[PDB]
Protein backbone atom coordinates (compact mmCIF):
# COMPACT_ATOMS: atom_id res chain seq x y z
CA UNK A 1 0.00 0.00 0.00
CA UNK A 2 3.05 2.64 -0.07
CA UNK A 3 2.60 6.02 -0.93
CA UNK A 4 2.97 6.84 -4.44
CA UNK A 5 2.65 10.31 -6.03
CA UNK A 6 -0.61 11.37 -7.94
CA UNK A 7 -0.85 9.15 -11.42
CA UNK A 8 -3.09 7.39 -13.28
CA UNK A 9 -3.79 3.57 -12.77
CA UNK A 10 -5.47 1.26 -15.56
CA UNK A 11 -9.17 0.07 -14.52
CA UNK A 12 -11.01 -2.33 -17.06
CA UNK A 13 -14.85 -1.54 -15.71
CA UNK A 14 -17.07 -4.78 -16.63
CA UNK A 15 -20.94 -3.49 -16.79
CA UNK A 16 -22.29 -6.81 -16.21
CA UNK A 17 -19.81 -6.67 -12.54
CA UNK A 18 -21.40 -3.29 -11.90
CA UNK A 19 -25.33 -4.76 -13.21
CA UNK A 20 -25.29 -2.34 -16.12
CA UNK A 21 -24.87 -4.51 -18.63
CA UNK A 22 -29.04 -5.04 -18.32
CA UNK A 23 -29.65 -1.49 -20.30
CA UNK A 24 -26.02 -1.08 -22.17
CA UNK A 25 -26.87 -3.40 -24.76
CA UNK A 26 -22.44 -2.19 -26.22
CA UNK A 27 -19.43 -2.57 -25.50
CA UNK A 28 -19.41 -5.53 -22.72
CA UNK A 29 -17.28 -3.26 -20.92
CA UNK A 30 -14.40 -0.68 -21.47
CA UNK A 31 -10.84 1.15 -20.05
CA UNK A 32 -11.99 3.77 -17.51
CA UNK A 33 -8.87 4.47 -15.33
CA UNK A 34 -8.79 6.08 -11.85
CA UNK A 35 -6.32 8.48 -10.10
CA UNK A 36 -4.90 7.90 -7.02
CA UNK A 37 -1.79 9.38 -5.45
CA UNK A 38 -0.59 11.91 -2.83
CA UNK A 39 -0.27 15.52 -3.25
CA UNK A 40 2.58 16.53 -1.22
CA UNK A 41 4.11 19.80 0.23
CA UNK A 42 5.11 21.90 -1.67
CA UNK A 43 3.34 20.25 -4.73
CA UNK A 44 4.80 20.97 -8.50
CA UNK A 45 3.46 22.57 -11.83
CA UNK A 46 4.03 19.12 -13.69
CA UNK A 47 1.45 17.85 -10.42
CA UNK A 48 -1.50 19.47 -13.49
CA UNK A 49 -2.67 21.41 -9.56
CA UNK A 50 -3.98 25.23 -9.64
CA UNK A 51 -2.84 27.76 -7.46
CA UNK A 52 -5.90 26.88 -4.93
CA UNK A 53 -4.45 23.19 -4.50
CA UNK A 54 -0.90 24.79 -3.74
CA UNK A 55 -2.49 26.87 -1.35
CA UNK A 56 -4.41 24.27 0.70
CA UNK A 57 -1.65 21.90 0.37
CA UNK A 58 0.05 24.70 2.36
CA UNK A 59 -2.52 25.42 5.13
CA UNK A 60 -2.56 22.15 5.32
CA UNK A 61 0.93 21.62 6.55
CA UNK A 62 0.34 24.62 9.23
CA UNK A 63 -3.46 22.88 10.29
CA UNK A 64 -3.72 19.09 9.71
CA UNK A 65 -7.69 19.04 9.77
CA UNK A 66 -7.58 21.08 6.26
CA UNK A 67 -6.80 18.23 3.63
CA UNK A 68 -4.16 18.51 1.18
CA UNK A 69 -5.41 18.41 -2.85
CA UNK A 70 -7.17 15.41 -4.37
CA UNK A 71 -5.73 13.28 -6.75
CA UNK A 72 -8.54 13.80 -9.12
CA UNK A 73 -9.08 13.40 -13.03
CA UNK A 74 -8.20 16.77 -15.09
CA UNK A 75 -8.77 15.74 -18.30
CA UNK A 76 -11.17 13.18 -19.16
CA UNK A 77 -12.05 11.80 -22.81
CA UNK A 78 -15.74 10.31 -24.79
CA UNK A 79 -16.81 6.73 -25.36
CA UNK A 80 -19.68 5.80 -27.43
CA UNK A 81 -21.93 2.81 -26.11
CA UNK A 82 -25.68 1.52 -27.74
CA UNK A 83 -29.30 1.20 -26.01
CA UNK A 84 -32.53 0.14 -26.67
CA UNK A 85 -35.15 2.92 -26.92
CA UNK A 86 -38.79 2.42 -25.60
CA UNK A 87 -39.80 0.57 -29.08
CA UNK A 88 -36.21 -2.16 -29.09
CA UNK A 89 -34.65 0.74 -31.73
CA UNK A 90 -30.73 0.56 -31.09
CA UNK A 91 -29.45 4.20 -30.29
CA UNK A 92 -25.58 4.93 -30.03
CA UNK A 93 -25.10 7.93 -27.67
CA UNK A 94 -21.46 9.87 -27.13
CA UNK A 95 -20.78 9.69 -22.78
CA UNK A 96 -18.79 12.56 -22.30
CA UNK A 97 -16.01 12.78 -19.60
CA UNK A 98 -15.72 8.73 -19.68
CA UNK A 99 -11.97 7.84 -19.46
CA UNK A 100 -9.34 9.83 -17.54
CA UNK A 101 -6.96 10.77 -20.20
CA UNK A 102 -4.99 12.64 -17.30
CA UNK A 103 -4.46 13.17 -13.36
CA UNK A 104 -3.72 16.29 -11.38
CA UNK A 105 -4.06 17.40 -7.70
CA UNK A 106 -6.98 19.34 -6.80
CA UNK B 1 -23.53 15.78 5.08
CA UNK B 2 -22.33 15.86 1.01
CA UNK B 3 -19.58 17.62 -0.89
CA UNK B 4 -20.12 21.30 -0.60
CA UNK B 5 -17.81 24.34 -0.67
CA UNK B 6 -17.03 25.55 2.93
CA UNK B 7 -15.24 28.96 4.37
CA UNK B 8 -12.00 29.56 4.58
CA UNK B 9 -10.29 32.68 5.20
CA UNK B 10 -5.87 32.05 4.41
CA UNK B 11 -4.10 34.78 6.54
CA UNK B 12 -0.39 34.81 4.85
CA UNK B 13 1.37 35.54 8.73
CA UNK B 14 -0.08 32.27 9.44
CA UNK B 15 1.03 30.63 6.22
CA UNK B 16 4.24 32.17 6.15
CA UNK B 17 4.47 34.35 3.05
CA UNK B 18 4.07 37.69 5.03
CA UNK B 19 7.29 38.31 3.76
CA UNK B 20 6.57 38.59 -0.19
CA UNK B 21 3.17 39.47 -0.35
CA UNK B 22 2.51 43.19 0.16
CA UNK B 23 -1.40 43.10 0.09
CA UNK B 24 -4.51 42.16 0.88
CA UNK B 25 -3.17 40.69 4.42
CA UNK B 26 -4.93 37.16 3.21
CA UNK B 27 -8.21 36.15 1.46
CA UNK B 28 -11.33 34.18 1.40
CA UNK B 29 -9.81 31.20 -0.35
CA UNK B 30 -12.60 28.51 0.34
CA UNK B 31 -12.60 24.49 0.79
CA UNK B 32 -14.50 21.57 -0.50
CA UNK B 33 -15.65 19.35 1.80
CA UNK B 34 -18.20 16.02 2.19
CA UNK B 35 -19.25 12.71 0.81
CA UNK B 36 -19.63 11.53 -2.29
CA UNK B 37 -22.57 9.09 -1.29
CA UNK B 38 -23.21 5.49 -3.44
CA UNK B 39 -25.34 5.92 -5.77
CA UNK B 40 -23.78 9.63 -6.99
CA UNK B 41 -27.67 12.20 -6.67
CA UNK B 42 -28.38 14.84 -8.82
CA UNK B 43 -27.14 18.68 -8.07
CA UNK B 44 -23.49 17.16 -7.06
CA UNK B 45 -21.29 19.10 -10.50
CA UNK B 46 -20.35 15.32 -10.89
CA UNK B 47 -18.81 13.82 -14.13
CA UNK B 48 -19.95 10.30 -15.52
CA UNK B 49 -16.94 9.00 -14.62
CA UNK B 50 -17.34 9.73 -10.61
CA UNK B 51 -20.09 7.70 -11.12
CA UNK B 52 -18.65 4.74 -12.69
CA UNK B 53 -15.81 4.95 -10.13
CA UNK B 54 -18.70 4.95 -6.99
CA UNK B 55 -20.60 2.14 -8.51
CA UNK B 56 -17.12 -0.06 -9.01
CA UNK B 57 -16.14 1.15 -5.30
CA UNK B 58 -19.11 -0.25 -3.77
CA UNK B 59 -18.14 -3.55 -5.29
CA UNK B 60 -14.25 -3.31 -4.83
CA UNK B 61 -12.26 -1.04 -2.37
CA UNK B 62 -9.68 -1.31 -3.76
CA UNK B 63 -11.06 1.50 -6.20
CA UNK B 64 -10.95 4.92 -4.07
CA UNK B 65 -14.76 6.45 -4.39
CA UNK B 66 -14.78 10.27 -6.34
CA UNK B 67 -13.18 13.05 -4.17
CA UNK B 68 -15.01 16.64 -3.18
CA UNK B 69 -13.10 18.95 -5.71
CA UNK B 70 -13.22 22.50 -6.71
CA UNK B 71 -14.76 22.85 -10.16
CA UNK B 72 -15.35 26.63 -10.86
CA UNK B 73 -12.65 28.87 -9.81
CA UNK B 74 -12.08 32.54 -9.33
CA UNK B 75 -9.20 35.04 -9.58
CA UNK B 76 -7.74 37.74 -7.14
CA UNK B 77 -4.99 40.14 -7.31
CA UNK B 78 -1.71 40.41 -5.28
CA UNK B 79 0.38 43.13 -4.32
CA UNK B 80 4.21 41.26 -3.88
CA UNK B 81 7.54 42.44 -3.33
CA UNK B 82 9.72 40.96 -5.88
CA UNK B 83 13.79 40.33 -5.99
CA UNK B 84 14.72 44.22 -7.33
CA UNK B 85 12.37 45.26 -3.75
CA UNK B 86 9.78 46.71 -6.02
CA UNK B 87 5.90 46.15 -4.77
CA UNK B 88 4.62 44.19 -7.95
CA UNK B 89 0.40 43.81 -8.91
CA UNK B 90 0.06 40.79 -10.18
CA UNK B 91 -3.24 38.29 -11.17
CA UNK B 92 -3.63 35.40 -10.01
CA UNK B 93 -5.72 32.69 -11.40
CA UNK B 94 -7.54 30.00 -9.75
CA UNK B 95 -7.84 31.03 -6.12
CA UNK B 96 -10.66 30.87 -5.23
CA UNK B 97 -13.23 28.36 -4.66
CA UNK B 98 -17.09 28.80 -6.56
CA UNK B 99 -18.51 25.87 -7.09
CA UNK B 100 -17.37 22.17 -5.45
CA UNK B 101 -18.37 18.82 -7.04
CA UNK B 102 -17.39 14.83 -6.85
CA UNK B 103 -14.65 14.21 -9.36
C1 LIG C 1 -1.25 15.89 -16.56
O1 LIG C 1 -2.24 15.97 -17.58
C2 LIG C 1 -1.75 15.57 -18.88
C3 LIG C 1 -2.87 15.89 -19.85
O2 LIG C 1 -3.93 14.96 -19.66
C4 LIG C 1 -1.25 14.07 -18.87
O3 LIG C 1 -0.60 13.71 -20.13
C5 LIG C 1 -1.45 13.11 -21.12
O4 LIG C 1 -1.20 11.71 -21.02
C6 LIG C 1 -2.03 10.85 -21.84
C7 LIG C 1 -1.46 9.41 -21.73
O5 LIG C 1 -1.45 8.90 -20.37
C8 LIG C 1 -2.00 11.26 -23.34
O6 LIG C 1 -3.15 10.77 -24.05
C9 LIG C 1 -2.66 10.04 -25.16
O7 LIG C 1 -2.38 10.93 -26.26
C10 LIG C 1 -1.65 10.28 -27.32
C11 LIG C 1 -1.55 11.24 -28.52
O8 LIG C 1 -0.71 10.69 -29.54
C12 LIG C 1 -2.26 8.92 -27.79
O9 LIG C 1 -1.18 8.23 -28.48
C13 LIG C 1 -2.93 8.09 -26.63
O10 LIG C 1 -3.93 7.15 -27.10
C14 LIG C 1 -4.03 5.92 -26.38
O11 LIG C 1 -4.59 5.98 -25.02
C15 LIG C 1 -5.96 6.47 -24.94
C16 LIG C 1 -6.47 6.38 -23.49
O12 LIG C 1 -5.57 7.03 -22.60
C17 LIG C 1 -6.94 5.75 -25.88
O13 LIG C 1 -8.10 6.60 -26.10
C18 LIG C 1 -6.34 5.27 -27.24
O14 LIG C 1 -7.13 4.19 -27.78
C19 LIG C 1 -4.82 4.91 -27.23
O15 LIG C 1 -4.61 3.61 -26.64
C20 LIG C 1 -3.35 2.90 -26.86
O16 LIG C 1 -2.76 2.45 -25.59
C21 LIG C 1 -3.67 1.60 -24.78
C22 LIG C 1 -3.09 1.27 -23.37
O17 LIG C 1 -4.14 1.33 -22.38
C23 LIG C 1 -4.35 0.41 -25.55
O18 LIG C 1 -5.48 -0.16 -24.87
C24 LIG C 1 -4.83 0.94 -26.92
O19 LIG C 1 -5.63 0.07 -27.76
C25 LIG C 1 -3.68 1.62 -27.69
O20 LIG C 1 -2.54 0.70 -27.80
C26 LIG C 1 -3.65 8.95 -25.55
O21 LIG C 1 -4.91 9.51 -26.06
C27 LIG C 1 -1.77 12.76 -23.67
O22 LIG C 1 -1.07 12.83 -24.95
C28 LIG C 1 -1.00 13.55 -22.56
N1 LIG C 1 -0.83 15.00 -22.85
C29 LIG C 1 0.37 15.69 -22.68
C30 LIG C 1 0.30 17.15 -23.05
O23 LIG C 1 1.40 15.18 -22.26
C31 LIG C 1 -0.26 13.96 -17.67
O24 LIG C 1 0.44 12.70 -17.59
C32 LIG C 1 -0.95 14.39 -16.35
N2 LIG C 1 -0.22 14.14 -15.11
C33 LIG C 1 -0.49 13.08 -14.27
C34 LIG C 1 0.40 13.08 -13.04
O25 LIG C 1 -1.35 12.20 -14.46
C1 LIG D 1 -22.03 23.32 -8.43
O1 LIG D 1 -21.18 24.22 -9.22
C2 LIG D 1 -21.88 25.47 -9.37
C3 LIG D 1 -21.04 26.28 -10.32
O2 LIG D 1 -19.80 26.58 -9.62
C4 LIG D 1 -22.06 26.15 -7.99
O3 LIG D 1 -22.90 27.22 -8.25
C5 LIG D 1 -22.34 28.51 -8.13
O4 LIG D 1 -22.21 28.81 -6.73
C6 LIG D 1 -21.52 30.06 -6.59
C7 LIG D 1 -20.99 30.31 -5.16
O5 LIG D 1 -22.05 30.62 -4.26
C8 LIG D 1 -22.35 31.23 -7.13
O6 LIG D 1 -21.42 32.28 -7.30
C9 LIG D 1 -21.80 33.52 -6.71
O7 LIG D 1 -22.54 34.32 -7.67
C10 LIG D 1 -23.19 35.38 -6.94
C11 LIG D 1 -24.32 35.97 -7.77
O8 LIG D 1 -25.31 34.95 -7.91
C12 LIG D 1 -22.19 36.39 -6.33
O9 LIG D 1 -22.92 37.06 -5.27
C13 LIG D 1 -20.99 35.65 -5.65
O10 LIG D 1 -19.90 36.55 -5.51
C14 LIG D 1 -19.50 36.70 -4.15
O11 LIG D 1 -18.82 35.56 -3.56
C15 LIG D 1 -17.54 35.32 -4.20
C16 LIG D 1 -16.97 33.93 -3.84
O12 LIG D 1 -17.97 32.96 -4.16
C17 LIG D 1 -16.59 36.49 -3.95
O13 LIG D 1 -15.28 36.23 -4.49
C18 LIG D 1 -17.24 37.84 -4.44
O14 LIG D 1 -16.48 38.98 -3.97
C19 LIG D 1 -18.71 38.01 -3.94
O15 LIG D 1 -18.80 38.40 -2.53
C20 LIG D 1 -20.19 38.53 -2.03
O16 LIG D 1 -20.68 37.48 -1.13
C21 LIG D 1 -19.72 37.27 -0.04
C22 LIG D 1 -20.17 36.04 0.80
O17 LIG D 1 -19.40 34.84 0.51
C23 LIG D 1 -19.47 38.58 0.80
O18 LIG D 1 -18.23 38.53 1.53
C24 LIG D 1 -19.43 39.89 -0.07
O19 LIG D 1 -19.76 41.06 0.72
C25 LIG D 1 -20.38 39.89 -1.30
O20 LIG D 1 -21.78 40.07 -0.92
C26 LIG D 1 -20.54 34.27 -6.23
O21 LIG D 1 -19.65 34.39 -7.37
C27 LIG D 1 -22.84 30.95 -8.56
O22 LIG D 1 -23.85 31.94 -8.91
C28 LIG D 1 -23.39 29.49 -8.78
N1 LIG D 1 -23.78 29.21 -10.19
C29 LIG D 1 -24.95 28.59 -10.62
C30 LIG D 1 -25.11 28.42 -12.12
O23 LIG D 1 -25.83 28.19 -9.88
C31 LIG D 1 -22.83 25.20 -7.02
O24 LIG D 1 -22.99 25.73 -5.69
C32 LIG D 1 -22.12 23.83 -6.95
N2 LIG D 1 -22.50 22.85 -5.92
C33 LIG D 1 -21.65 22.61 -4.83
C34 LIG D 1 -22.19 21.57 -3.90
O25 LIG D 1 -20.55 23.17 -4.63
Amino acid sequence: RLKSSCKRHPLYVDFSDVGWNDWIVAPPGYHAFYCHGECPFPLADHLNSTNHAIVQTLVNSVNSKIPKACCVPTELSAISMLYLDENEKVVLKNYQDMVVEGCGCR
